[PDB]
């Protein structure tokens, strides 16, 4: 029983976290085999940001002006290339902690762990969802860049994400590990903003069955709903369209709670009519969207109670 | 910026957690040195019960490895298994006692080998609100002051309540509770003042401050209060460690008390404070300080 925000044990991460050097600007690397990846504005100043030039700012850095620090040891960097917004330094070592390991892409709505770094050591670890504005709500100070995002199902490490910015919301943009950024963002100091946030429809349903798992019917009612009625009704309080995918993959969650996903979305539509009266749902008094249907099925049980 | 509930890096306890079985009872273990620590419920009179063992009745797995287990002892409702290998990975480390209202990072643990990491309180009626299933048993809390792993929780049980009871590191339980099939409850639970106040000033730092009034209140009155809404006493070694947080922000601890006796007194009325519609109490003052700082291991 419980049901918490959990993150995947980090020590396979933490193996592979160093602290890079350009000049004045020190941020973090993600060291895996013989290759150290990192976002590209190391090699930036303050100046440069407003319309940095990267590969003429690159063109002039030899291998030698990188420098690299894994715990006490410097690494000695043998070659440099740009891909995307992402810096990928050559070292003379391969990392002896190299986890089994694979770069993924993900979709707004995923979740993953956060490895929080400053100057290339961990300071902590959490868990976060990539929202539908492309940004994420995570809690990173200045020389937090190059922190990373994963998930770790089985014993492979899927890195997702990069650290590269903080928008003026406070909110976090960044890229996935080929340097390719998570929505319309630039790694320029241009006025940017996030788009306006919406709330992950799915997440919140498969939050609600966990709900269920858990022992708490509360919120359930007698009604049913059809798709169209359900994303006519989450469109006005800003919930994200719910697709037939998203139907689907709830598809399981159903056939364990016994109840379907049309009427678990007619109980959210009268929760977003009602709101709680005073009552929680798995602690919370506010509907819970960081949590994907594949979360809620690894971390609850397989009996309902 | 940024506010969430972040656990310690996991990496230095991974490296310890192994998987202990006795007869049909499987569970966790912590492996540091040549001893693997784990609840002595593996077992099933714990004296009468461990008498009838033998050390090959312990099978002990680190991995894909078979560890010997060549010693046996029982400290508290702590089992302590001598193996005939010392654990290459063992961290620096101490074994500390905590008190409610303490924060620590949870490594969830099944068959010796770590689901997930979270962060929690130590409730003040001994209980933690974690997220276990059957087969957690032996997962470790713990916490990290520089390179020393501070491990302070092995869990043992659930209550019927679905909250969580375990012991410290020398088998004494928090709480008034036995390892045993019986009826046992957790007691009704308070609120961590200290840590609301703390998570009130976290709030203000990362430029929330619409709770914030021109009112103050003495530390008698605001205890009147906070005794009346379930919350812990506010006692002055709180507002002194609060200190630190006051001078940041320039509010006052009694002027941060009025504002959460007005937020007890009349609610949130439709706002949320760090994206929460409830009043937090599962950061400390050190926890606020730490993660507006980036402080690192
Ligand atoms: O957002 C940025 N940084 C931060 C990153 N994450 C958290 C932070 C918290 C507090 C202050 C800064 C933070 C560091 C680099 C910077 C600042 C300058 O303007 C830009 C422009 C583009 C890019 Cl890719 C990065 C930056
Ligand atoms: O509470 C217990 N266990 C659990 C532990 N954490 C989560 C759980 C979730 C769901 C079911 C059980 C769970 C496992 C062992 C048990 C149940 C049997 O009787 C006892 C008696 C004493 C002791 Cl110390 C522990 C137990
Ligand atoms: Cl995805």
């Amino acid at each position: 029983s419980g049901f918490r925000k959990m993150a995947f044990p980090s020590g396979k991460v933490e193996g592979c976290m160093v602290q890079v050097t350009c000049g004045t600007t020190t941020l973090n690397g993600l060291w895996l085999d013989d290759v150290v990846y990192c976002p590209r504005h190391v090699i930036c100043t303050s100046e440069d940001m407003l319309n940095p030039n990267y590969e003429d700012l690159l063109i002039r850095k030899s291998n030698h002006n990188f420098l690299v620090q894994a715990g006490n040891v410097q690494l000695r960097v043998i070659g440099h290339s740009m891909q995307n917004c992402v810096l990928k330094l050559k070292v003379d070592t391969a990392n002896p902690k190299t986890p089994k390991y694979k770069f993924v892409r993900i979709q707004p709505g995923q979740t993953f762990s956060v490895l929080a770094c400053y100057n290339g050591s961990p300071s902590g670890v959490y868990q976060c969802a990539m929202r539908p504005n492309f940004t994420i709500k995570g809690s990173f100070l200045n020389g937090s860049c190059g922190s990373v995002g994963f998930n770790i199902d089985y014993d492979c490490v899927s890195f997702c994400y990069m650290h590269h910015m903080e928008l003026p919301t406070g909110v976090h943009a960044g890229t996935d590990l080929e340097g390719n950024f998570y929505g319309p963002f630039v790694d320029r100091q241009t006025a940017q903003a996030a788009g306006t946030d919406t709330t992950i429809t799915v997440n919140v349903l498969a939050w609600l069955y966990a709900a269920v798992i858990n022992g708490d019917r509360w919120f359930l009612n007698r009604f049913t709903t059809t798709l169209n009625d359900f994303n006519l009704v989450a469109m006005k309080y800003n919930y994200e369209p719910l697709t037939q995918d998203h139907v689907d993959i709830l598809g399981p969650l159903s056939a364990q709670t016994g109840i379907a996903v049309l009427d678990m979305c007619a109980s959210l539509k009268e929760l977003l009519q009602n709101g709680m009266n005073g009552r929680t749902i798995l602690g919370s008094a506010l509907l819970e969207d960081e949590f994907t249907p594949f979360d809620v099925v690894r971390q609850c049980s397989g009996v309902t109670f």
